[PDB]
């Protein structure tokens, strides 16, 4: 049995909240977040990796038109590296691939998927591994206006995954189980860029339907 609560922000595994701007690059922020957690876990260094590297270079993804985190991990594995943010700065528009091996800050040895719909497996993976990339339905205005508490909306559609975020922990707020979710909509959004999402409420918003983490 894993701990009852985990918060990777307390352990220094999570970088500041980013703003994707007018680009469908959520998948690239999700992906770098999970790679950043494994880098801190294995090396002791917390550094910003390059979402822009993924947007421009993951040819199996659609740049600002969307993508999957598994494709991004497979690219970093095949490419033998991903740049730091400092070597490959975020623009928020899709450009030609300008990967530079000199600015390489992490590698990837592949990835694992959480069994679809399994919040028990997702909990165990967050505890054992660290921050996990997840996909959700973030389409509801209830989600967009989030301020506090543990987000739950029965209209959330688990078969309508449209947003990629990062599970950096889980807990219980006054008896309500939750996932601690880092968003990429800037510090201004939600609770300083974070949302607590309902946990063990029948896979609310499809939180455990498309979860993955990189090997390092």
């Amino acid at each position: 049995r894993a701990p009852d609560s985990v918060d990777y922000r307390k352990k220094g595994y999570v970088t500041p909240v980013k703003n994707q701007g007018q680009c469908g690059s959520c998948w690239a922020f999700s992906s770098v977040g999970a790679l950043e957690g494994q880098l801190k876990k294995k090396t002791g260094k917390l550094l910003n990796l390059s979402p822009q590297n993924l947007v421009d270079c993951v040819s199996e993804n659609d740049g600002c038109g969307g993508g999957y985190m598994t494709n991004a991990f497979q690219y970093v594995q095949k490419n033998r590296g991903i740049d730091s943010e400092d070597a490959y700065p975020y623009v928020g528009q899709e450009e030609s691939c300008m990967y530079n091996p000199t600015g390489k800050a992490a590698k990837c040895r592949g990835y694992r998927e959480i069994p679809e719909g399994n919040e028990k497996a997702l909990k165990r993976a967050v505890a054992r591994v660290g921050p996990v990339s997840v996909a959700i339905d973030a389409s509801l205005t209830s989600f967009q206006f989030y301020s506090k508490g543990v987000y739950y909306d029965e209209s959330c559609n688990s078969d309508n995954l449209n947003h990629a975020v990062l599970a950096v922990g889980y807990g219980i707020q006054k008896g309500n189980k939750h996932w601690i979710i880092k968003n990429s909509w800037g510090e201004n959004w939600g609770n300083k860029g974070y949302i607590l999402m309902a946990r063990n409420k029948n896979n609310a918003c499809g939180i455990a339907n498309l979860a993955s983490f990189p090997k390092m």
